[PDB]
């Protein structure tokens, strides 16, 4: 049973030997000899092609085996194959940590894969570099060869780093450039609010049921609460929150309380509460939130009892929308409506260009109030107006001088750019001609702090440079507008008129407190109170001889000495912050304050006419009378009589008495050193901002920012992009210092008697980390279909889990409280639901259930995969279990070796019979397949075309690599497995010398 030669001593391997009738096969490895009769074909034996089939399937379906988002793959997924090619040549069981690009060994279709083949040969040198470009008319059969190639050089690649780091980021970039896996496929458009480019609404599935809602009720702004109008636009940045969601609602009230009682709450501080709120993005949620702030500022402060209650928590809203302030009346006024027919109003006539600037009647006119002869109060609906905000008016322009001074593309910079735009900015601000600054801001200015019927706000970017430190340099209006903001303290009261006579000079008057009218003769205090207004928008202003202006300053006015306040001069305006060597000016025996083109009493900068310099553009002269005392204050306060309406706040001369001031800018820098802290810097001016009128502080928003350069407000981190609701500058510092810089600024505030703005920002949030499969419809802003969008019920990979520790730590954890001390708010049927709060269920962490939607996220419309048919390939936890055909297991009933009578087929992948074919197993083995497709077993020399000699032994394998001793001579079969015929051979250590019949001469 081993067949050594004596003389060497040698034993012969892979030797099959004739003795008489015997047939005597010696094995490879041990020379073992055993009946070559008796060789049988392995009935369990598989092809080469079965083996890499069958590695590359799937190590099973777990979610450790496949990368998956609820089950869904997408075009980034690796997974666990059963066998790896290490090193791309030894087929190897898996690790747990063998995953693998799924796009190594499947595609969407032949085309990706032709592009998959030169983007591996082009950017990951993993096929040769002079192969010609795959095309789109490639044989399929090309293609899988090629396939396999690059599949054996990253398992090379593999092995010689020991990573596959490289693969991923390869694979990443190679996705990225497919349409159906980029934006290209997301109908990218700014239209309306589409601010990054596009939204997809959530909509309900049985693909992705954890992400369904009953409600998602959308666009319901004041104008639109049953759904039959279209309203404003309910998306606007990020994930948008479903305010329409009663449980989300609760949620709403419970962030309120929280911001309300923030000082109680994170630091048992009675003093470090907010007092009021800023309504953020009113047209874009649910107008049902306007009324549950109500309703709760009522159960707490009952602020419809009287003036002084209500004038206590003065409340703003940023609502756009012209049809907002019927509405915001009718429901009792909970939050003041802004004026903004009055803001363009200024804008239309003083703060553009001398070539743009329209007739000034409209300041009159084109307001909540006609000012005409405004000698009433309660009136009117009560609002604030302003010249400028953080965003209005300010975060454009900027944006523009930061794109001129650097050259980079519009709203991308870093701190340089920042900064060298901000010096570009204020060039501009203190030019004559403005290209990116308003004109005429100490006449827009003047206008707004002498209406009646208004609480004026003050922007921080009109009294400091928006881009610095908190208060690092002063604009040019510094002293122009606080000198405005002290004069309005001690001299504006009472009622007011306005006209415009036919040169177009607009005469604005205020008669001082304790008379409305020209003809009220007025109280005690009436008379060094009150302020006269010249403006002119025309800067080639030319009054001819005679002419003149009259200011009709009143009956208790009569022959009175007026200084000035305001001058405009030829470079600029001249401030007098009292008496002291300010112009004077005396009324007639009707109280008429006269000028002309000539100067009074010698006196310069008295006459009226035209200037152009950076702060004038037209004319502005301010004028009150002289020798009030020092500590002249014409403000009233408000009323604690019983409300006859139900209503909070009234137009009347105690609202008019309460200056907002707007406290920041989005391009504050952050802090150097702690006390460059906007909120520490705050703490330290109390005093300064009250000795201004100011009586309530609008802090920005507080809440951490997402950092993550999305929007402008996650690149200069104002406070209005952030993931976590609660986090005050608390997990870390915010852009304006810690939650204790926070809490101190508040207390001081108080200290000083100021209120404090929460800005309350409950449209979105930005930044979420947790995946999320949700089946989406990309859409407008208002969420109406995408029409030529293919991107309509389309499962669709979205960032919607999580929220912060902060959420966690909090959210829905008032909502006990609430319930006990004012059971009232939960009672409360709301119009847009028509149905309550609902406090059952706290908000802890975010998930797509509670959003509306989300902004294009650039994934692509096929990301997550689907077969050609339109179904799409699930681990099976929340669709059918459908995987990739190579991912998945199959049936091999009928495929590869059969037996069929006395013979062995091979039927290959399309279960074709083969024939007239060698097919090569697992293990290492040539088989040949004949003419007939019948498997060659007969051990008997054979001429085979592709001639050679070949012999088969009788379990089908090729022999090859050995000596055949027959009765009639000894042959050898060489390492193809055809017989070598007249030269000398060397296998190993064995030198064999065979003649022209094949038969062995020496050895
Ligand atoms: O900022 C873009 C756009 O948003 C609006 C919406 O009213 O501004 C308010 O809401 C945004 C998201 O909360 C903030 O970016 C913005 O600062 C805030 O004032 C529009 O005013 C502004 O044009
Ligand atoms: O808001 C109306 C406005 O949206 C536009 C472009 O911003 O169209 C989008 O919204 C449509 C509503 O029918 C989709 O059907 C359409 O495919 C898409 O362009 C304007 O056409 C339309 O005036
Ligand atoms: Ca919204």
């Amino acid at each position: 049973q081993y067949y050594i030669d004596p003389t060497t001593g040698q034993p012969r391997k892979n030797f099959l030997l004739q003795n008489g009738n015997d047939w005597i096969y010696f094995d490879k490895d041990t020379g073992a000899g055993t009946n070559a009769l008796k060789l049988q074909f392995d009935k369990g034996t598989i092809s080469a092609d079965e083996q890499y089939r069958r590695g590359n399937e799937a190590y099973s379906y777990d979610d450790k085996s496949i990368e998956n988002v609820n089950g869904y793959l997408t075009a980034d997924t690796w997974y666990r194959p059963k066998q790896i090619l290490k090193d791309g040549t030894t087929w190897t069981d898996s690790k747990e940590t063998d995953m693998r690009p799924i796009l190594m060994v499947w595609w969407p279709n032949t085309v990706t894969q032709a592009y998959y083949l030169n983007y591996m040969k082009q950017y990951g040198n993993l096929l040769p570099a002079s192969l010609p470009s795959f095309s789109t008319d490639a044989d399929s059969a090309e293609l899988n060869h090629y396939s396999e190639l690059v599949q054996q050089n990253i398992e090379k690649r593999i092995s010689e780093t020991g990573s596959t780091d490289w693969l991923r980021t390869l694979m990443h970039e190679f996705v990225t450039k497919n349409s159906m896996w980029n934006k290209d496929s997301e109908n990218v458009d700014y239209g309306g609010l589409q601010l990054q480019g596009g939204f997809l609404k959530y909509v309900n599935s049985d693909l992705t049921k954890y992400a369904n809602s009953d409600w998602r009720l959308m666009n319901r702004t004041a104008t639109n609460i049953d759904g039959k109008n279209y309203g404003g636009a309910e998306f606007l940045l990020a994930n948008d929150i479903d305010n329409s969601n009663p449980v989300v609602q609760a949620e709403e009230l419970n962030w309120l309380y929280y911001l309300m009682n923030f000082g109680t709450i994170t630091g048992n501080n009675p003093e470090a509460n907010f007092d009021g709120i800023r309504v953020n993005a009113v047209d874009n949620v649910d107008v049902d939130l306007l009324s549950i702030a109500r309703d709760y500022f009522n159960a707490a402060y009952n602020m419809e009892q009287s003036d002084a209650s209500a004038n206590k928590h003065i409340n703003i809203l940023e609502d756009w929308g012209w049809d907002d302030p019927a509405y915001v009346n009718k429901i009792g006024n909970p939050q003041l409506t802004m004026d903004d027919r009055l803001r363009n109003a200024i804008m239309d006539t003083l703060s553009g260009a001398p070539d743009k600037n329209q007739a000034l009647n409209k300041l009159i006119t084109q307001s909540l109030v006609n000012r005409a002869n405004d000698n009433t109060e309660n009136a009117v609906i009560p609002s604030y107006n302003f010249v400028r905000a953080h965003d209005s008016n300010a975060q454009d322009q900027i944006r523009q001088a930061i794109q001129a001074a650097t050259g980079k593309p519009y709203g991308e910079f870093n701190l340089d750019d920042e900064k060298k735009g901000m010096e570009a900015y204020i060039n501009d601000q203190n030019s004559t001609n403005k290209k990116w600054n308003l004109y005429n801001m100490p006449s827009a200015y003047t206008i707004l702090l002498t209406n009646k019927d208004s609480v004026p706000r003050v922007y921080y970017g009109d009294l400091y440079q928006d881009g610095g430190q908190y208060m690092e340099h002063k604009t040019r209006y510094f002293d122009t507008i606080t000198n405005l903001l002290k004069t309005r303290v001690k001299y504006v009261a009472g009622g007011q008129t306005m006209s415009v006579d036919k040169n177009g000079i607009l005469t604005n008057v205020r008669f001082g407190k304790g008379a409305m009218n020209a003809t009220d003769t007025g109280t005690d205090e009436t008379r060094t109170e009150g302020i006269g207004v010249v403006i002119s928008n025309n800067t080639n202003l030319k009054l001819n001889d005679g002419e003149s202006v009259v200011l009709h300053m009143g009956a208790a006015h009569k022959n009175q000495k007026y200084r000035a306040v305001i001058l405009t001069t030829e470079d600029g305006v001249k401030n007098y912050t009292n008496d002291t060597d300010a112009p004077v000016a005396y009324t007639d025996a009707n109280g008429d304050l006269h000028f002309t083109n000539t100067n009074l009493d010698g006196q310069q900068y008295t006459a009226v006419r035209g200037y152009a310099n950076p702060d004038v553009t037209g004319y502005l002269a301010v004028w009150v009378p002289a020798g009030a005392a020092d500590d002249q204050d014409a403000r009233t306060a408000p009323s604690d009589e019983a409300h006859t309406t139900k209503t909070a706040y009234r137009s009347n001369a105690a609202l008019d008495s309460n200056v907002i001031y707007e406290g920041f800018s989005n391009f504050i820098y952050w802090p150097t050193t702690e006390s460059e802290r906007t909120n520490v810097r705050i703490a330290q001016n109390a005093d300064l901002f009250k000795s201004w009128g100011i009586t309530t502080f609008e802090l920005a928003p507080q809440y951490n920012s997402s950092k993550d350069g999305t929007f402008l407000d996650s690149i200069i981190d104002n406070g209005y992009a952030f993931t976590d609701r609660y986090d005050l500058g608390m997990s870390t510092p915010n852009k304006y210092g810690s939650d204790e810089d926070l809490r101190n600024a508040l207390q001081a505030l108080h200290k000083a008697g100021l209120q404090a703005i929460a800005d309350w920002v409950p449209d979105q949030i930005y930044n979420l980390p947790g995946k999320e499969a949700v089946t989406v419809t990309r859409s407008d802003d208002h969420g109406t279909t995408w029409e030529v969008s293919p991107i309509k019920n389309v499962v669709y990979i979205t960032n919607t889990i999580g929220g912060g520790e902060y959420q966690k730590k909090y959210g829905g954890e008032f909502l006990d409280t609430l319930q006990k001390e004012y059971p009232q708010l939960f009672s409360q049927v709301y119009p847009v639901t028509q149905t309550t709060i609902d406090p059952s269920v706290k908000i802890k962490e975010w998930s797509a259930k509670y959003f509306n939607g989300t902004n294009i996220l650039h994934r692509g419309a096929g990301y997550v995969l689907r077969s050609n048919d339109g179904k799409y390939y699930n681990l099976g936890t929340s669709t059918q279990q459908f995987l990739p055909s190579q991912l998945s297991v199959q049936d091999n009933e009928g495929y590869g070796f059969v037996k069929e009578g006395n013979n062995y087929h091979y039927y290959d992948e399309n279960k074709q019979m083969v024939k007239d074919a060698f097919i090569q197993d697992s293990v290492g083995n040539w088989y040949y397949l004949d003419k007939n497709g019948n498997m060659v077993a007969n051990q008997s020399p054979v001429e085979i075309s592709s001639s050679g000699t070949y012999l088969f032994l009788n379990n089908g394998t090729s022999f090859r690599s050995g000596l055949v001793k027959t009765d009639a001579g000894t042959y050898y079969y060489d390492g193809d497995g055809r017989m070598v015929r007249n030269q000398t051979v060397s296998d190993g250590a064995m030198t064999y010398v065979l003649d022209e019949n094949g038969k062995l001469v020496s050895e």
